[PDB]
């Protein structure tokens, strides 16, 4: 048993709050915000050795990242930002920082009861997205 066991699996979005405002703060344009805000993604998390894979799949976009904790990688986001990403575990929370154009946003994933809670923060704007097991 190990580092991310309680995150592994297939998760489905069940609620969102403040996501349009988060996307605005990040710089996402109108049409992408509308279509992305409608999305109901599945988040699929797996681990093989030290490599964690996170897939996000919806009618809007299918994306996938694989990474080792603490080890930076280049990522193209679903909104076509080219970012430098680092994901770490901080007291049981997966913390994903994305850097681009002198900006930064942080996405935190936490297990809470039977949910996986995702908090997306850009400056003073936070969005909370709740996922349940599929
Ligand atoms: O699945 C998704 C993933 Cl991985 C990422 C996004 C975004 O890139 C966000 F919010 F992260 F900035 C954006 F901009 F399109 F909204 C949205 C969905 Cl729905």
């Amino acid at each position: 048993s190990h580092m991310c066991d309680a995150f592994v699996g297939t998760w489905k979005l069940v609620s969102s709050e403040n996501f349009d405002d988060y996307m605005k703060e990040v710089g996402v344009g109108f049409a992408t915000r509308k279509v992305a805000g409608m999305a109901k993604p599945n988040m699929i998390i797996s681990v093989n050795g030290d490599v964690i894979t996170i897939k996000s799949e919806s009618t809007f976009k299918n994306t996938e990242i694989s990474f080792i904790l603490g080890q930076e990688f280049d990522e193209v986001t679903a909104d076509d930002r080219k970012v430098k990403s680092t994901i770490t575990l901080d007291g049981g929370v997966l913390v994903h920082v994305q850097k681009w154009d002198g900006k930064s946003t942080t996405i935190k994933r936490k297990r809470e009861d039977d949910k996986l809670v995702v908090e997306c923060v850009m400056k003073g704007v936070t969005s909370t997205r709740v996922y349940e097991r599929a």
